[PDB]
């Protein structure tokens, strides 16, 4: 069983594609060392497509077999409904790719009647037909990095916009209901950063003496089997669904989730895909129940002690009870074994960590600081290079998403986010004064439209008060991101906290929201410190949907809303 076989036509750009970023004056002042950013294109595809094609060995035993059992029971309890035509469309990106029937996105979000129409036969087709494989294109992606002594395009597969529209309505209130119901606090998109790092602290505070380890599979898409895509459909279908889903899922299940042909951009074959697609409703949710059900499973044949499990799609943390470092390292290389037996082997042996600090996940690590009291804060962190890296990228190129965005809301507290990436735009925004202009980010693969100016409620909200006043960091943190700053030629920080009171000051001047905006984002920045009290409009935000399930390459939609 091959992940995929191919035809030798190409994976082809549907547009030109840039690779390295181009010499500016607000990029420049933020990295130097320009030569070591770079985005992946079209031209590695063919790197990409050796690695993540072969053949794949599955043997399941009782112990998986036990655990499929009880998340089958804990599905049986959730009612999922299906979405209407006009719900669907309105969770539709206003960019998402335009169908190759005559329509696009902005239709599909006006209802035109051309579109819906078009929806309506593809939903029939499905009820129909549940044998046809359904056709996706695969594309190479353009993702910004930093060189580190160069990765290929990752690959990404997807149906037309008519079958993605459909997706929804069969599905998208069971992937937004059913993991967490099945997998309780073992689901990781529950969780706000500041819950996940509050679960994690907890965990191995509960546990006597504790051991913990990230598992990463080496990719895990195509490590996905015809047959656990068949699993996970039977999990889905025990939830109470109406006659229609069933067969529209049963439908996608078989025509288009266990796989089928992959086509390029220029309508070429280019191949036959058996495992995982990676941009269809169900990926983020599919992966997460199929590495839990792996995992579980395969901790049970480890005879792990007293387990506590997180899982975001293929990234898992365990932490559970040492018994002994000897003991734990051959405990390890046991759950390695079936882990691989499972049809997931790791791209890098797992190691045990006796400090909740060193143990990285979601590319992502608990680090601890201190507040306005002086008391200890937990708080996530993470290395901050790729973000550096796509912040300088988006300074010099306009770009439809914006990571540093996202970034500084979901590492509002750290000590890079606060000190170069809030000084950097909130500098920037102030000269182009598009403070008040929305833009589009990325939170768990869903896409929110956000204003800047809004960033001190988000943040109260989502980290508290304390995210304002964070201080004493670690001295390994700091030294991480002092030697990247080194390392990218980005100034240090003692030059970002003069242009931070620089920044601070114009916001201030402006009164309103911007004032806001310069007395809590920058109070850090200043000898003298500002009280910080609650703000009332943070409560007047919806923030609800944000952290209740992953849509990573799902093709969603939402826009902050007041």
């Amino acid at each position: 069983s091959m992940s995929y076989t191919w035809t030798g036509a190409l994976i082809t750009p549907c547009a030109a594609e840039e690779s390295k970023l181009p010499i500016n004056a607000l990029s420049n002042s933020l990295l130097r060392h320009h030569n070591m950013v770079y985005a992946t294109t079209s031209r590695s595809a063919g790197l990409r497509q050796k690695k993540v094609t072969f053949d794949r060995l599955q043997v399941l035993d009782d112990h998986y077999r036990d655990v499929l059992k009880e998340m089958k029971a804990k599905a049986s309890t959730v009612k999922a409904k299906l979405l209407s035509v006009e719900e669907a469309c309105k969770l539709t990106p206003p960019h998402s790719a335009k169908s190759k029937f005559g329509y696009g996105a902005k239709d599909v979000r006006n209802l035109s009647s051309k579109a819906v129409n078009h929806i309506h036969s593809v939903w029939k087709d499905l009820l129909e037909d549940t044998v046809t494989p359904i056709d996706t294109t695969i594309m190479a992606k353009n993702e910004v990095f930093c060189v580190q002594p160069r990765k290929p395009a990752r690959l990404i597969v997807f149906p037309d916009l008519g079958v993605r529209v459909c997706e929804k309505m069969a599905l998208y209130d069971v992937v937004s209901t059913l993991p967490q119901v099945v997998m309780g606090s073992s689901y990781g998109f529950q969780y706000s950063p500041g819950q996940r790092v509050e679960f994690l602290v907890n965990t191995w505070k509960s546990k006597k003496n504790p051991m913990g380890f990230s598992y990463d599979t080496r990719c895990f898409d195509s490590t996905v089997t015809e047959n656990d895509i068949r699993v996970e459909e039977s999990i889905y279908q025990c939830c109470d669904l109406a006659p229609e889903a069933r067969q529209a899922i049963k439908s996608l299940t078989e025509r288009l989730y266990i796989g089928g042909p992959l086509t390029n951009s220029k309508g070429q074959n280019c191949g036959y895909r058996r495992c995982r697609a990676s941009g269809v409703l169900t990926t983020s949710c599919g992966n997460t129940l199929t590495c839990y059900l792996k995992a579980s499973a395969a901790c049970r044949a480890a005879k792990l002690q007293d387990c506590t499990m997180l899982v975001n799609g293929d990234d898992l943390v365990v932490i559970c009870e040492s018994a002994g470092t000897q003991e734990d390292a051959a405990s390890l290389r046991v759950f390695t074994e079936a882990m691989t037996r499972y049809s997931a082997p790791p791209g890098d042996p797992p190691q045990p960590e006796y400090d909740l600090e060193l143990i990285t996940s979601c590319s992502s690590n608990v680090s601890v600081a201190h507040d306005a009291s002086g008391k200890r804060v937990y708080y996530l962190t993470r290395d901050p290079t790729t973000p550096l890296a796509r912040a300088a990228w988006e300074t010099a190129r306009h770009t439809p998403v914006n990571s540093w965005l996202g970034n500084i809301i979901m590492y509002a507290p750290t000590l890079w986010a606060r000190m170069i990436l809030m000084t950097h735009f909130f500098s920037i925004l102030l000269a182009q004064e598009q403070l008040e202009k929305a833009l589009d980010c990325q939170i768990y693969g869903a896409c929110y439209s956000i204003e800047p100016l809004d960033l001190p409620q988000i943040i109260e909200r989502l980290h508290g008060l304390s995210a304002f006043s964070l201080h004493s960091y670690s001295p390994g943190e700091i030294n991480r991101v002092a030697s990247c700053l080194r390392k990218l030629g980005v100034p240090p920080l003692r030059v970002w906290r003069h242009r931070a009171r620089s920044v601070r000051a114009r916001l201030l001047s402006q009164g309103g929201r911007a004032a806001t905006c310069g007395k809590y984002l920058f109070n850090w920045a200043v000898k003298t410190k500002l009280k910080l009290t609650p703000i009332p409009a943070a409560s007047q935000l919806d923030l609800s949907g944000w952290f209740v399930a992953g849509y990573s390459g799902g093709d969603i939609y939402h826009s902050l809303s007041r």
